[PDB]
């Protein structure tokens, strides 16, 4: 058996999900354990759906049906599945908890759905549920109800730990909530007070979720409804008292403006709090509450400002010293001018204090030294300000406050120290700009419009830099030794500078290059570089990485032109080049000869290329991959055994293929992963597979082929039968193109 | 009938089928019996014999350009019988020679980019109707060729020719016995090191002369590029063009030269055009006596003369520019120089018509505005790509084109259209302080796009030049933070604002529409590409004059995302459009009332290049002045049977690239109106009999259906017998409407099954 509908997977899972199903299939493996069948077109789900499959621990219907319209799930279609643990019933249309759902139940998610009543009879016998997520039923502009939670209907559940309620109108915290809860999600409920008898019971709160609740609206990305007169939150004195395990506490966008050191008296393991949104520029002045969290490991008080104020100088209390073992501090969105040494001092003294994020605060001019004062900062965060020369659209499964990706790529990162000065004003770099600064590793210049001609003494101040990023800027690359200082950068890239490379009048010096004896990856992507002046060569004995897209390759390797016939051949090292995007319609052999013998994988797609020499790859010997996807080859060379030896993975996707020569399928052994895709195969013939012994090939894809499904296809249909160990992905996508009856079809489905 | 391969065109005197681009591996033998001109250029054609033109004696012009596409076999004499041809284009073929036995009718002759080396009396002197020639590109850069070798006397029996063009081979001497007739003289980069007195004493009638690249500058060149020994001048006799008195075109570019004889000019009382760009003029144009020789020059190119490595202060015209008394047009890229000092062109301040001066790529810091004033009358001041701050076919060059620089117009006619234009594009303009642009004319049309200016306009800022017309801003990173932004300008027509993503991308900053709303007479806005999804307090964009509004590149996805309402109307409020474009934006579905929101006054609507799956046909019930609605690039399945119950104004419907498979009976039923139908690259298998049919007859002229995967069995005959009685629907490319299945007849036409 060649499973199908289905690619099943033992790290036993039936990926199932994005298929067009319209009705679960009965050709899943009784051996399954798990069946992702998200986004299909099923419609109804009965008694009858999984008969067969009781060794199911786990089913998701997620986004069911798509497009072309609720899920219909009758009173206990789930109830004989004796194992079920898992239920993920996301984004289904579904009118009411359905009814029935068997007690094994340890996990599920009704997120998205259209239920307003929490009922008794829903879920109260549910008795062995840790996770249930009920989270964005009623929310925004949506047309729903208000929720009815039915009185107690949680008690029952004394194992439930975590419980998701967020994004529906509550109202009130419900009352009788089981005390095993570790998470509470209660955010944008419309919960407008909290008192001391809404949480008084729950002693094993890790986690509370209060954010968007008397929210603050001013410039809202979605309809937001705040508390009448824009107010704050009301909790009173004692809501946390008894919260003593707390480690995460969310009071984003509640309007607070007053924070009652009191809430955190009973709090003393308090590791991550989220006070962004809010209107706390008097509280960060001088918050008492800072004096009671001296365990506090991140602390985010984003979007503070207060609205049309563009003060000189950010405000900072003395008592931020006391957050003795803070990590991370946000401050992203207070909006001021400058900031000064002395604005700083209450954070200079904080040991672990790792990450200070100052994004997005139209900041004018910083004091940089102050910088260095710190105890250990690791990554200095300040895009997006204007600094200048020196003289349904939430995902409901994320944060929806801010985006938690990291604030440096990790690459770049894992160097050391970090500066991201990214979308600023630092048009020109002059003498002084780094002075005074740590031992920067990871320097971010991305998006500062930077025209200059670097000249080699521009980062002399921190001439460490292990990682630069020149993104995006104009820079004028005039001068052999720019950036020659830099002894130690392993990566540079200078992706989007077209601004000068595109003007053919004037002169572009790129010999800077092979001055580094350490730099391993070098981007040089969408620059437009089609002429150089004098030195038309790329050379380096150090890199191994070269990405070239989006260039002029073909008009530096114009048939006319000998003078950039060998523009990589003096990268020595390198084992990965990338010419895609660089609108070639066909690489001169010589041009091709010259690439470095040294290669592994050579990228070649989304260009125009009509022929490919095969015969060249005999002077690859390492080359593994080769990719040529996205192009217009039609010919495929009937002798490539003759040419390699080396080649694992072959990617001719989105071609003209129309026929496969005689014993291709076999012809490398190393030749592990071919790609078919999308070409103009109407069949595979049989002396296409003829074999003289067996093949590496473990991965063959064919989808979006125009296959004939006459009888002409038997023989490939028989060597898949024959070859089950050669994978091929994605079977409901290999369609018989002809005739009208079978058209629309997998091959696989063919009598 | 309707032709194949070919499409046919009656236009004059002339029947022209146009017949290129589409894979023709023969001449057909299909053409038209009243064709006079056959265009076959780049197909797949390898023969030409007597046999490929036999039923086609009509014919009076032949293009066999780009043939085969992926060299061209022309047997003796192939074209000999076709006693009315007068024009043949046979460029880019591979021909090793010149064609053996042509016509003598012929009167223009192409053999552009080809291996040509020999020019004979052979292959050429019989034609003696020649009146255009060209010959240039067969032998130039790193070709593999060799030099030119010209028969003595070849051209002298050519007494009508009056155009000759040989640049780009390797010629070394000008040649001898050229007929008289000639007025247009091309030898480009021919490597011509020397001009003597008698290499064109007898052309008396010329009026155009090419000597450029001869002795090329080639410092930074962007091709192979060979100077003559010491990058030496070309050397041309101060008798050279005493004979020249008609001559209005001379291009001396990329000779360099640093000395001009201004006796070379001593007989040329209407010259008009003089090139000379890529010299080593510096020092000319600081002295230049040759400028007292030019009272009727109107156009001067002196762009990239600058010295290797040099960045002077100030640019040094001599005086003598104030005799150059008919001069309009004045070329001075890439000299390269810091500042523009109001006294650096007093000599070029009274010539009555300069109207358009050129500072492109000079790096120029600082200029004086004030100076422009002063002129007599100034319609263009280019001064795009410099480092002025706040104020305190294959081929790479197209033969056909000048080699040395872009010909388009520097400022868009549009712009220019308006008045007085100051272009300041592609500058470091990044902040436009309080007094940025005193002392400037009356400008129209005003360039600041790519300056990374990031300021908050705030309605202030061209207060001293009130009656733009037509600005553009494009690719800056504003911070659109003022509801009175832009205000000032109350005759504003045209504002550009597209790729100013910067901030609109941020949803936590402000973002500020509103001041679109106070223009009393705009007409065309473009906010394309700015990723727009949020905007704070007025969501809605008003204008009770606007017609035309380019919103593609944003977020309408977001903007209309079915759990918010506030975005509803966001256009309803421009209450004259006419044109939206909604390009680009992401779109699967539109609300039933966000569409019922767009105002009732349009006639085209853009949504193409979204992701559509749904479309609400009903709807356009409400838009009856809706003339073009295009829907291409996107994911639609279904059309509805009774469009002519929603519209009787639609004319044009695109409908290309989507996943249409089936036409309804009887889509089309009643709606007289439309013109064109597009339904190319769709999931098309048949087009059943109903689908077309009409009872009281149509408006239909022309049907796109190309890229559809059609069933070529018998269930094809009812469209092909539609086609056959409906002779008046063009249906373009017809070798692109291919049968798909079954296997003996996939990749033959529909038209081509009996
Ligand atoms: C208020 O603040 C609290 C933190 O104090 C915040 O709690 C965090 O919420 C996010 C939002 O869901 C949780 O993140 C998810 O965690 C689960 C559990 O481990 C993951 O499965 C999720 O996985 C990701 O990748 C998956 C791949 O399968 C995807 O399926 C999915 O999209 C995700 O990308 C995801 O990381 C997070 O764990 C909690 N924090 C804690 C400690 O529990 C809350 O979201 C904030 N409130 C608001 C309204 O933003
Ligand atoms: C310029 O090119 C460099 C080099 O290719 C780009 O950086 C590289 O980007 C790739 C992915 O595009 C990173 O690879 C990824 O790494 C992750 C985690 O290790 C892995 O999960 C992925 O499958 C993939 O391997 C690669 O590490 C990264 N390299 C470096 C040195 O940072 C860069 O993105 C390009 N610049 C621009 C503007 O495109
Ligand atoms: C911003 O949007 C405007 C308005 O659509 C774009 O300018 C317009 O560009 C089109 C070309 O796409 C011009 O129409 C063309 O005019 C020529 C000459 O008459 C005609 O030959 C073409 O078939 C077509 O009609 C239109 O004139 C022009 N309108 C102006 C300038 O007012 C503008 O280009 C967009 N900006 C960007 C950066 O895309
Ligand atoms: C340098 O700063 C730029 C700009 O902030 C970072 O670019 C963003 O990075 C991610 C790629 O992971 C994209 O999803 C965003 O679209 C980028 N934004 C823009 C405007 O480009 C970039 O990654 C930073 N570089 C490093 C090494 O951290
Ligand atoms: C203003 O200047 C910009 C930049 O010079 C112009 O953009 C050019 O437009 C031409 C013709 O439309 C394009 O082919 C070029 O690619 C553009 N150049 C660049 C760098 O983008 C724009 O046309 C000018 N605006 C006006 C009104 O003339
Ligand atoms: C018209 C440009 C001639 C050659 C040239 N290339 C450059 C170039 N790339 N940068 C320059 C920066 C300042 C001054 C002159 C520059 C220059 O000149
Ligand atoms: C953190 C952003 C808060 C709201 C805001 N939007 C903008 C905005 N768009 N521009 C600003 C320019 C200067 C100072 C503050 C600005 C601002 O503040
Ligand atoms: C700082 O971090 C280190 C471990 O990463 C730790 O041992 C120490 O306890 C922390 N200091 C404080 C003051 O919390
Ligand atoms: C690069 O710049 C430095 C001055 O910054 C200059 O000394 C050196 O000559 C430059 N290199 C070249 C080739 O001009
Ligand atoms: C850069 O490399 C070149 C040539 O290899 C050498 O002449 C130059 O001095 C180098 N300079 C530095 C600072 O690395
Ligand atoms: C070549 O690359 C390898 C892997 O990065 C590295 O070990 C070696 O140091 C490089 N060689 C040279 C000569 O720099
Ligand atoms: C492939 O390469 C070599 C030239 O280096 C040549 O001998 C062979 O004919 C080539 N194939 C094609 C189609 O050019
Ligand atoms: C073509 O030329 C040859 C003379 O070589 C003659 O035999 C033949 O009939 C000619 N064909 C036509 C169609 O004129
Ligand atoms: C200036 O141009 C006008 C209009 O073309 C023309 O009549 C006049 O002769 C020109 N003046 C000079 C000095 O050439
Ligand atoms: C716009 O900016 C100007 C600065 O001149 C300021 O006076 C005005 O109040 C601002 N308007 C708004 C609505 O912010
Ligand atoms: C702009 O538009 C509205 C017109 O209704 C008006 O309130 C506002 O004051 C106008 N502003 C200026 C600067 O003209
Ligand atoms: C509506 O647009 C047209 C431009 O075609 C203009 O004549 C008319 O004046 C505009 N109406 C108003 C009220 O601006
Ligand atoms: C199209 O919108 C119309 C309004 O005429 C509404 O009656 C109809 O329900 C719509 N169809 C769909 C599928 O939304």
């Amino acid at each position: 058996s060649r499973s199908y509908p289905c690619d099943e997977k033992k790290q036993v899972i039936a990926e199932c999900s994005n298929r067009r199903l319209q009705e679960v299939p009965q050709t899943v493996g009784k051996y399954v354990t798990e069946l992702d069948l998200s986004d299909n077109f099923i419609t109804h789900i009965t008694n009858e759906s999984f008969q067969g499959l009781q060794n199911l621990t786990k089913i998701n219907l997620n986004h069911n049906p798509n497009v072309q319209n609720g899920l219909n799930i009758t009173d206990g279609a789930f109830l004989n599945l004796k194992n079920l643990r898992e239920l993920l019933l996301e984004d289904n249309q579904l009118p009411q908890i359905p009814s029935g759902l068997p007690e094994s139940l340890t996990e599920l998610s009704l997120i998205q759905n259209n239920i307003y009543n929490i009922t008794k009879e829903g879920i109260s016998r549910l008795i062995n549920l840790k996770n249930l997520y009920l989270a964005w039923n009623c929310y925004f502009n949506k047309v729903c109800e208000k929720t009815n939670i039915e009185d107690g209907v949680f008690e029952t559940l004394t194992n439930l730990e975590l419980l998701s309620l967020s994004f529906n109108s509550l109202s009130h915290v419900p009352p009788k909530l089981p005390s095993s809860l570790r998470k509470l999600f209660l955010s944008n409920t419309q919960i407008k007070y909290i008192s001391e008898e809404d949480f008084k019971g729950l002693i094993n709160l890790t986690l509370l979720d209060l954010s968007g609740n008397c929210p603050r609206c001013f410039n809202a990305p979605f309809p937001c409804v705040p508390c009448d007169g824009g107010a704050s939150i009301n909790i009173d004195r004692f809501a946390f008292q008894n919260l003593t395990q707390l480690r995460y506490l969310n009071l984003s966008s509640t309007s607070l403006r007053k924070i009652n050191a009191a809430w955190f008296k009973n709090m003393p393991h308090l590791k991550v709090l989220d006070l962004e949104f809010n209107y706390l520029v008097g509280e960060i002045a001088s918050g008492a509450f800072l004096t009671m969290l001296p365990r506090l490991e991140i602390l985010d008080l984003s979007f503070n400002y207060i609205k049309g104020s563009y003060p000189q100088h950010i405000n900072i209390s003395r008592n931020f010293s006391k957050l003795l073992s803070l990590r991370a501090l946000h401050l992203r969105g207070y909006v001021f001018q400058e900031l000064r040494e002395d604005d700083f001092q209450p954070l200079m003294q904080l040991p672990n204090l790792s990450t200070i994020n100052l994004g997005i605060n139209f900041i004018k001019q910083i004091d940089f030294k102050l910088f260095q004062n710190f105890s250990n900062l690791e990554i200095i965060y300040l895009s997006e300000n204007r600094i200048s020369p020196l003289v349904f659209e939430f995902d409901p499964h994320s944060n929806f406050y801010h985006f938690t990706r990291p604030l440096i790529k990790p690459q770049c990162a894992a160097y050391g120290k970090a500066l991201d000065l990214s979308l600023n004003s630092i048009f020109f770099i002059g003498p002084n700009q780094f002075e005074n600064l740590p031992d920067i590793a990871c320097l971010n210049l991305s998006a500062n419009s930077n025209a200059q001609v670097l000249s080699g003494t521009e980062f002399s101040a921190i001439p460490h830099v292990k990682y630069l990023d020149l993104t995006n800027n104009r820079l004028d690359f005039d001068n052999a030794s720019a950036l020659t200082e830099l002894s130690d950068l392993e990566v540079l890239d200078l992706s989007y500078n077209s601004h000068y490379f595109r003007i053919a009048g004037v002169t572009h010096h790129l010999e800077f290059i092979q001055n580094f004896t350490n730099l391993k990856v070098l981007n040089l992507s969408h620059n437009n570089i089609y002429t150089l002046t004098d030195k038309y060569n790329l050379e380096s004995k150090s890199l191994v990485e070269l990405v070239f897209s989006g260039n002029r390759l073909d008009i530096l390797w114009n048939d006319d032109d000998n003078r950039y016939i060998s523009i990589f051949k003096g990268l020595k090292n390198l084992t990965r080049l990338d010419l895609s995007l660089n609108r070639l319609k066909h690489i001169p052999n010589e041009a091709f000869l010259n690439l470095p013998a040294s290669l592994t994988e050579l990228h070649i797609n989304d260009n125009m290329l009509k022929f490919f020499n095969w015969t060249l790859l005999q002077q690859f010997p390492r080359l593994e991959l080769l990719d040529l996807r996205g192009n217009k080859l039609l010919f495929l060379t009937d002798s490539l055994s003759d040419f390699t030896s080396s080649l694992r993975t072959l990617l001719l996707s989105h071609n003209r293929i129309s026929h496969l020569p005689s014993g291709f399928l076999s012809e490398v052994s190393s030749l592990k992963h071919l790609d078919l895709s999308s070409n103009l195969l109407k069949t595979i013939n049989k002396s296409a597979l003829e074999t003289k012994t067996t093949t590496k090939l473990s991965m063959l894809e064919l989808h979006g082929n125009p296959f004939e499904c006459t009888c002409d296809i038997g023989d490939f249909r028989r060597w898949m039968d024959e070859h089950l160990n050669v994978k091929i992905p994605r079977l409901v996508d290999v369609i018989c193109a002809s005739p009208g009856d079978q058209r629309g079809k997998s091959i696989v489905s063919l009598e």
